[PDB]
């Protein structure tokens, strides 16, 4: 009857990340903001839910961008929700 | 301003999209894979308005997430399909 833990909820939206840093399709800028955004939820002086909010802006900043694919936007949507369900 | 975002429309097909996946996907109980289709037939019950689908769709995913038998791919596939319902709004 497992919950998913704070650990494995990070690890999941960590790959995430990693999956558009990764598509060398992807213009370099928005690539650079999910690594930072990613790099955001490894910042061990924080807590899940400071870092969480600190990677939802990152992530937020680069939706403004003109040149954005289609499967990237969405792949960021859902990246953002399952960071908003982040609580504790 | 409002931000560069995904239509409703998009973001519904999406959600269909991902729970299509868990249906058809067999390694899953029949059961749990019963429950997805359900959700995503909630979403399309044009008798009722969106916040009351989109929860009508967590509620069936909610019931069935403390199942003992549900696959740990699918419970993370459950939870990003989850925390785009509450995004619906």
């Amino acid at each position: 009857a497992k919950k998913l833990s704070p650990a494995d909820k990070l690890k999941n939206i960590s790959s995430m990340l990693e999956e558009i840093v990764e598509d060398t399709t992807v213009p370099r800028n928005i690539r650079a903001a999910a690594d930072n955004a990613k790099n955001a939820l490894h910042n061990e002086e924080q807590e899940l839910i400071v870092r969480s909010a600190t990677a939802i802006q990152y992530l937020d900043d680069i939706s403004e961008d003109p040149n954005m694919p289609i499967h990237t936007r969405t792949q960021i949507w859902g990246i953002v929700s399952e960071l908003e369900t982040i609580k504790n």
